[PDB]
């Protein structure tokens, strides 16, 4: 079954609730290679993703995600995205083909072309659209604060330090999914993330995320 409540401090790679992904890149989009060196975990306790390069315009990324999948309930994390043009930063929920399911996702991303602002969203069944962006009233790249979804079968509410920000009703996803985290430089949506210029290395970081299920 869907794996239960849980809190993780990120003091270490804990292979057994975790894994990093490594040896591909999602394509399409993604113009970056998964490298589990690039998820690393700084002596504070933090959660480090990491965008590097060792070859000309060829880019590294990170992608940490649960073993565990996870339904209905409160998602909550602690994090501080990375700023620049062309990324993104996140904390999401996913589950779809390359898992055996259909496409079912909610997510929390930061693009770093103005991480002054949040963009929140939600797939069921590979049907999107329902992207919102809100505006902070402050710049995520400098701070940790605390952001959260409370995903429920007739809603998703969002909350920036719980506050709430934003709400959906409209065909809410059921498919349990993994909690992820990423951090990657984006092609062929400029209009969106802007161009990526190759800045590096940049990291997006992760204090704690905590589940708690219905
Ligand atoms: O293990 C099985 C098999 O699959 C492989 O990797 C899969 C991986 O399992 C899967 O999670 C992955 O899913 C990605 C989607 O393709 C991509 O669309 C999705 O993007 C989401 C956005 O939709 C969302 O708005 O924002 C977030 C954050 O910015 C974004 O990530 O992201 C997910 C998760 O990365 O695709 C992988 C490749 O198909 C392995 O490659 C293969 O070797 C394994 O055998
Ligand atoms: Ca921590
Ligand atoms: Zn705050
Ligand atoms: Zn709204």
């Amino acid at each position: 079954q869907t794996g239960g409540s849980f809190f993780e401090p990120f003091n270490s790679y804990n292979s057994g609730t975790w894994e990093k992904a490594d040896g591909y890149s999602n394509g399409g989009v993604f113009n970056c290679t998964w490298r589990a060196n690039n998820v690393n975990f700084t002596n504070d306790g933090k959660l480090k993703l990491g965008l590097t390069s060792s070859a000309y315009n060829k880019f590294d990324c990170a992608e940490y995600r649960s073993t565990n999948i996870y339904g209905y309930g409160l998602y909550e994390v602690s994090m501080k995205p990375a700023k620049n043009t062309g990324i993104v930063s996140s904390f999401f929920t996913y589950t779809g083909p390359a898992h055996g399911t259909q496409w079912d996702q909610i997510d929390i991303q930061f693009l770093g072309k103005d991480t002054t602002k949040v963009q929140f969203n939600y797939y069921t069944n590979g049907v999107g659209g329902h992207e919102k962006v809100i505006s902070l009233g402050f710049d995520a790249s400098k701070g940790f604060h605390t952001y959260a979804f409370d995903w429920q079968p007739g809603y998703i509410k969002w909350y920036v330090d719980g506050v709430l920000k934003h709400t959906a009703t409209a065909n809410i996803p059921s498919t349990p999914g993994k909690i992820m985290m990423n951090l990657w430089n984006g092609t062929g949506v400029d209009d969106w993330l802007g161009s990526y210029n190759g800045a590096n290395p940049l990291y997006a970081e992760y204090d704690w995320v905590k589940y708690t299920s219905n």
